[PDB]
């Protein structure tokens, strides 16, 4: 498969207009932005829409539509961010133009050059991950490893270092820096989170670090290691631990320049790389004892959600019980067991809200089984859910996933999201589509009846975010394939 | 099934006078006292013979017969309360001028809507409890939990608190039909193994539940469930404040009918999924099946340990023995044979409750290596005796073994209960009931036509039914277990 | 089967020439040492060569070959000894002579009258629970208590001139010829390796046992049992009281022989059930089975950190290699496999007991992904004997990596002794000194000596071909 950089600059639009590329969010499949996104594009090909920012015109206005993840810990949530479609498309074409995209696809290829490290993270146009069985296997060559991550990589970017990326001390970098600038309030803060096209531009100086710390490590002549890397996690490998303590501080002095630094937490050197390769999560995962009983695993699978709070594994391992969710046929004692695993997966979710998708997958199909056709008393039991999981403070990915399995029960009878209020005006088949509190185009010059600003409000309140087709060809309750996907 | 309060009189009545309704011991299914009880409500029905105790006359005699269960370890004692006086005594319970109004209180609780109870008696027929699956599904509605227990309940009841759970002012009703007999069959407490004693425990702990709720609604508290089984109380509340407030109220509810909480046991969770269910329960989830017999019952060795004197491990124990009737043939029957019954003889040596468990695969054990050696198998099992003999009580061994030794040979016991099996047993004329029952309290001396109509039927009765231990295996089958 | 006390002086030559008996250290099955030992008995049967030893001669000359096994630590290591074959067969023909060997048979049968000591650790000829483990929980039916123990270092501590005693009191004897035959053949304890060793332990220790019960009678204690492997005591008894009575007993005739015992292994234990098997045997039931490859691979690795050097380890690896060896074809050899070649890579290189079964399954996965290609192969075995040469004294990494490397493609004198029977060349260089002898390499006594030693070949060619190319479980489950 090609990454990003050894393909085209056609096929490099057409990659990041993608429902994939544009964001990476466990979303219901029936949402997809990639026919939206290339309405706009060929709109401005076709110089039927125009689209021309100025800092002035963008500063003071928050353009994009965020959505909280709350990742782990309860108290903290993660920022992903949908760019404005208007402003996304224009951001491709610009760095997808073919005078800075060669430029691009080049500095890539340098980081390839760099034949001591390997970047398992770099995107690609579509067991065990790649970053495990790469460290487990250079245990025959190296005997220490050093492990590390960086604290807020994505939300402490110094800007103006992509600059430094293609140039140095004082492009495409200057394009880079200016354009992040444009949206998120002019602010140089940060880089968006959750699109790939700001993964893309991660790794870009992901690698330069990786180019600078090589240009350290010759300087002292330590040649005799090797670099295992996903994004921010670190995996140095080499024979001599004073190698790995000098590899360490010239790390710690490239990151720096670039006004980022080492998780003192998640940064350790190790003796045993084998016992380390692997997450403490993963590892209690495989240890878990193999039941028949829906009971005795489902609650197995709580045991497993608190000794790793919200934690991927744990969706992994409830996928799992979904999958033999659907394969039974009957459930005996429906009014006493089904009612105590309804109590079960609630907690789940009510303490782990990466669970949502599957959890309300369980809710769902268990609900299917107690109450075969009755849609009503189901109806009871999911506003008893939501009733409960409503009680924290960001739910708004809740809303969402909530919204797919009250979709296929009952359209007639209110989500308070923006983005839910959007789908439910393409679901109920409602004449125009609202825009308003989503995506701002105040940034745009005109009024709103303006020849520009009503004309691209046409595109924005005309065209289907929501796959109807698709929807309607989906399955009552969610399946465990629409969830695999989301690993 | 109905409830216990669902009966009328006539089968009131009969609901009382079955064995399990008599004991709930982990006796053998070779007696079955429904005969003995039976009959004699029979003479009392037909004016064969006359039972009408008194204060003075019963006072100052030792009246039932005593069983102790060590429970955990600290032993407990399940009466086996006096066949006369049982009798007597659910007569006058089922009398319809006073089950009229003790079915009504029952009802009564059934109108507390916050309160869900599960341990009434049900008229029975001939995996995951409720009282856990009740509690799991309430995390979909509330968030914490306040789960006690109630410190020696049935040991300490305040005898005339059965006066107070129908009306409040006393000066000089069913509670003092309660209150005066109970205090005849004992002298404070009340008698423990019958089920006749449970629905008295109901009345007390409804009350309870009827008192909390008056004063639950004074102070405006109405978001909140009750599930509870006995002793053991579960409150779910989406508020800690509201939570340990009903608490307040239910140790003051509780300290005024002489009890108390359990403050070992007494905790305020916010995971009801966590502890919705006994650690005996998590671990044995977790345990790995072995197909091999040595190191499956090694594990289970293992589990008792850590959990020690559960029932848990007889529900594990039980899993070995229908592994072992599966089994048809073994190997190495020198060294692995030997070395399994060293495993269970340890079991049972700090394990009390896996007495008839532990003699049910000893016995099964021993068929597979020594085959129908009579001779050998059975001194094997005397060896058994004597290392478990160290142990205090005990008694609950002799009540088994007797079941295991009679199946391959006859003739010791040492025991009241045990020589009058062992006289039905092996057929004899008159059943020794010298030291079982106490019956000098019913006035007369022997040979008088109300004391020897009742020796009469004390000795001629047969409550070790023949035909069913014709019918059992020589060894005890995994069935036998599972009914306790 | 019968023990080695069973048989007559005839067979009782014929058992110490075996090679399992001249050696019990981990070997491929192309080294069979009954051909050299066997032949050097008929050479002094026929009186074509008459090995003479004396104590001025021998004296100042290490006679012996030895061989390091890392045991446990891994900071130290025992040192197996593959006694000289010369002054082996003497030795081994001294003892069974019918003078000598009446009198040592008729000693290990007394040992059968101390109805209370039984022992499992007899050396006897060859054709889940040990029977220490077994005989050990079968006696919680009769007793409570239970006290196990371990002599400190039994066999490098035993004062050779002990043999006396257990046949002599205090001050022509039987145990005398083992106590001058020993400080001869070393620069002057017991060595370790051969069964002859082990049959020369279990003498004294059946004399503890003899002594003890004479201390534990006069005591007037006798209502318990003990159960014994080689130094493994395992006291059983119902009173506390008398088991530490029996154990201060023990400690003094142990003390006559200038024998110690570990304190750190030493416990008055209340639960025999609890304590009749070794933790690491305990968690090998706790373990779950798995049916994929790399999941079990790495649960083994994760067990040998929780048991490091441990034989229980050893046994599942071999489970892992009957699971390779079933396997016909391999699933994702591209990612998968290079994780399992370093996963293995690891354990042996911090548990070197499992050398034999862990370069195995290297060599059976190589085969699983580089094929038939043996050049691909060599350079990971290069990468695998680097990672491992890393580690002291390896040694027996050497001459289990030769028996995946000779049977592919063709450092120490006996590696370099197989190789040469391996290009049908043998230079028994370094191996076994023969400066014991009168005598120069011209004299014809030595010279026949070294005809003897060059022609019988130590590795039997017509095996190593029988041989599968790989490791197979069958070889790794002998030891």
């Amino acid at each position: 498969m090609k990454k990003v950089y050894e393909l085209t600059s056609e096929e490099a639009l057409s990659y990041f207009l993608r429902h994939d590329s544009y964001t990476t969010l466990e979303l219901p499949a029936y949402i997809n932005f990639t026919t939206l996104l290339n309405d706009i594009n060929s709109s401005i090909h076709n110089k039927k829409i125009k689209i021309e920012p100025t800092a002035k015109e963008l500063m003071g206005k928050d353009i994009n539509y965020e959505v909280l993840v709350s990742k782990d810990g309860l108290y903290s949530w993660r920022r992903i961010t949908l760019i404005n479609p208007l402003y996304y498309v224009y951001f491709c074409r610009k760095i997808t133009a073919p005078a800075t995209w060669e430029i691009i696809t080049e500095k890539f290829k340098s980081f390839e050059s760099n034949d001591l490290f390997t970047c398992s993270s770099i995107p690609v146009r579509k067991w065990w991950e790649d970053f495990e069985q790469k460290s487990l296997a250079l245990a025959l060559e190296y005997e220490f490893m050093f492990s590390t991550d960086i604290s807020n990589f994505y939300p402490s970017i110094y800007t103006h270092s992509f600059e430094w990326v293609f140039i140095s001390k004082e492009n495409p970098g200057g394009l880079i820096d200016s354009h992040i600038q444009m949206m998120m309030n002019n602010q140089t803060n940060g880089i968006p989170l959750g699109s790939t096209l700001m993964d893309t531009f991660a790794e870009l100086i992901l690698g330069q670090i990786d180019i600078e710390l090589r240009k350290k490590t010759n300087e002292l002549k330590i040649i005799n290691y090797k670099v295992v890397r996903y994004r921010d996690d670190y995996r140095i490998f080499s024979n001599s631990k004073d190698d790995l303590d000098i590899i360490s501080k010239c790390l710690v002095n490239v990151l720096g320049d670039f006004g980022l630094d080492l998780n003192s937490k998640k940064t350790e050197l190790y003796e045993d790389i084998i016992l380390h390769s692997l997450k403490q999560a993963k590892k209690d995962y495989i240890k878990e004892k193999r039941h028949k009983s829906l009971q005795k695993m489902l609650y197995s699978i709580y045991l497993f959600s608190l000794k790793h709070p919200n934690s991927k594994t744990t969706v992994r391992y409830l996928n799992d019980f979904l999958r033999n969710l659907f394969k039974r046929k009957t459930i005996k004692d429906n009014g006493q067991q089904v009612d105590a695993m309804l109590g079960i997966i609630s907690s789940i979710m009510a303490k782990n809200p990466t669970t949502y998708p599957v959890g309300t997958a369980i809710f769902s199909k268990l609900l299917s089984f107690l109450y075969g056709d009755d849609t009503q008393k189901k109806l009871t039991k999911l506003e008893q859910l939501h009733k409960k999981l409503d009680k924290q403070p960001n739910t708004e990915m809740l809303d969402i996933w909530f919204q797919r399995t009250q979709a296929k029960i009952n359209l007639e009878w209110s989500y308070k999201s923006a983005l839910c209020v959007r789908i439910n005006d393409e679901l109920t088949k409602e004449k125009t589509f609202s825009v308003n509190n989503l995506w701002n185009i105040d940034w745009i010059q005109g009024k709103e009846t303006s020849p520009n600003k009503a004309k691209i409000l046409s595109l924005l309140r005309k065209t289907k975010i929501v796959d109807t087709d698709k929807f309607d060809k989906m399955d009552d309750n969610i399946t465990p394939e629409e969830v695999n996907l989301f690993f």
